[PDB]
């Protein structure tokens, strides 16, 4: 992935830094899959989310070829979402969205899934053809029992309004986590422990 | 906290970074004493973090009354160390001290202890009154599989300079650290979640 063309399939600036605190570097074009799938058509949340990353980046893979007639070397993708009883909780759509997302993380442990795409792209005969492999991380994460107090104070942070389940982790959320169990980095948005082991898989 | 004077007894920044964006504003006085506590004094290591957070804490408190004879109100002592099967790791010596650290945290899982300190000032009727609050959090970590010469190369950077075992969690882009159990915030350096919890128990 040295010589590689690496473009990232998302506008999460927690993914690019991510991705490039590890040395990778990468184009970033973001998705223009405005579409997103219903979530009762998957057996698992993850699995929502897996191909809600492989449309991602096949959006963008798709869109740099039919317009430069280039094939990326690869494309990744990745979504993000979060369960609470196995109901799936995306990304909010107003402030007091967050509030009934962050009122029933309250008190509660929950999982945070999210599912990767890496697209390798190879064109030959006018046609883009794919082979993408896919995976994803989950890592349970527990809210203290939180009041109203600093939930408005919370979602008067602006911060919310951009993360899966409208929380992070690191400012202003450490009042609201009280501990996580498995890959913190996945928590942030990326699993790059788990997408690090998958690459050398592929090549060898 | 409304009206009072706040002082945190570290000279570390993540502790103060943490404090900080939790919209709690202070004012950072280091304290001299050194941690040079007996640890076989002590039947847990984090009976020895809590008594070592102490003694920094009354200390700040100590000078900043015996200069002004003000005392401030509350200062927060804090101490990080990590354990790896019985051994306790604090802020590493050299270079390699901080190498052997590492190679030893390798692919193994440790546990991060941080104990708090809340002193309670009152000066008054012209002495000095403190009454203490101390808890601790603990955080299991485990290491991924990686090799010597990377690891070397982290320490040459000098991040693991200042820090409990010798890392940081952002180490490596965060290819240091496989898995968290427990708070995270507690692994940098402060559990700021359960400190909330302690403030609100201090006074209501």
């Amino acid at each position: 992935l040295l010589h590689k063309r690496v473009v990232l399939a998302s506008a999460s600036p927690r993914r690019q830094e991510i991705l490039s605190n590890a040395g990778l570097r990468f184009e970033v074009v973001p998705s223009k899959f405005k579409e997103k799938l219903d979530k009762a058509s998957f057996a698992t949340p993850y699995g929502y989310a897996m191909e809600t990353a492989k449309q991602k980046a096949l959006e963008v893979a798709n869109r740099l070829y039919q317009k430069d007639l280039r094939a990326p070397d690869v494309v990744i993708g990745a979504d993000t979402i979060v369960t609470v009883g196995g109901l799936i909780l995306e990304k909010p759509v107003d402030k007091q969205d967050a509030y009934r997302m962050l009122s029933r993380l309250s008190g509660r442990e929950h999982s945070v899934f999210t599912g990767v795409a890496i697209v390798h792209c190879s064109s030959k005969d006018h046609q883009l053809d794919t082979r993408v492999s896919e995976f994803y991380e989950e890592t349970k994460v527990k809210f203290s029992e939180l009041s109203e107090e600093l939930l408005w104070e919370y979602v008067h942070s602006g911060e919310p309004m951009d993360k899966a389940g409208g929380y992070g982790i690191q400012a202003l959320g450490g009042m609201l986590v009280e501990s996580v169990h498995g890959d913190f980095l996945n928590v942030v948005g990326f699993p790059l422990n788990h997408f690090c082991k998958q690459l050398v898989k592929l090549y060898y």
